[PDB]
């Protein structure tokens, strides 16, 4: 009752926290490989560096579900989602969160990337107009999200609007349909990705 939700049953919070806790269990099989990965697109973090960056897809990957839309969607089956896609929103706040803790404009682009893709099957359309598919019923996060983003990551999106998520969105879409990297570039994501899942 309530309560932001990951599905009607699980709260975000404390769905994360079991994603994060699950983490721990397995992230010393999957450290190396996304730290020489990283390498490959020449962003050098050490082994701890590269855990806590895990941690922050883990955490953030499904924080567009606290658009309004999604969390009426969960509770109600009247209100659909018309389109909207979560990742999106996600890899707007994952960007901008990113940037600031690690300051490297490479690696929150990456990050935002994966989260933004993090639903095609591993190993993986892009144009302006379709992220205008997927946003158009985005009416903004909940009322609790400050707080929400604390609770998940320890501190404030205020310190750090629709059209400027769009914009945001559309100018990723594109940066990344133009890359010759594609092969790479979907193995790199396709390699941050499999610990998502
Ligand atoms: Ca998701
Ligand atoms: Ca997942």
């Amino acid at each position: 009752i309530m309560e932001v939700l990951a599905f009607k049953n699980q709260s975000l919070i404390d769905h994360v926290n079991d994603m994060v806790k699950y983490w721990e269990r397995i992230k010393y099989r999957y450290l190396k490989t996304i730290k020489r990965a990283l390498e490959a697109l020449n962003i050098k973090l050490d082994i701890e560096k590269v855990d806590e960056f895990m941690k922050i897809l883990i955490k953030l990957h499904d924080i567009g579900k606290a658009s309004k839309i999604y969390q009426r969607a969960i509770i109600n089956d009247q209100e659909k989602l018309m389109g909207f896609r979560h990742e999106l929103v996600s890899a707007y706040y994952t960007y901008h969160i990113l940037l600031k803790k690690f300051g490297d404009k490479n690696l929150a682009f990456i990050g935002a990337l994966t989260v933004m893709l993090h639903h095609e099957p591993i190993i993986m359309e892009l144009t302006a107009e379709v992220v205008l598919d997927k946003l158009k019923k985005f009416d903004g996060m909940i009322e609790d999200f400050e707080d929400l983003i604390k609770k998940l990551i320890g501190y404030s999106i205020g310190d750090i609007n629709k059209d400027d998520i769009i914009r945001f969105v559309i100018e990723m879409s594109v940066r990344a349909r133009h890359t010759p990297n594609s092969e790479k570039l979907r193995f790199i994501v396709g390699t941050l990705l499999l610990p998502l899942v």
